[PDB]
C-alpha cells in the first residue's frame, strides 16, 4: 500500500 508523504514535492499517501 501507499504509507509515505512525500510532502517535500507536494504528494501524500492514504495509509
Amino acid at each position: 500500500y501507499i504509507i509515505y508523504c512525500n510532502r517535500r514535492t507536494g504528494k501524500c499517501q492514504r495509509m
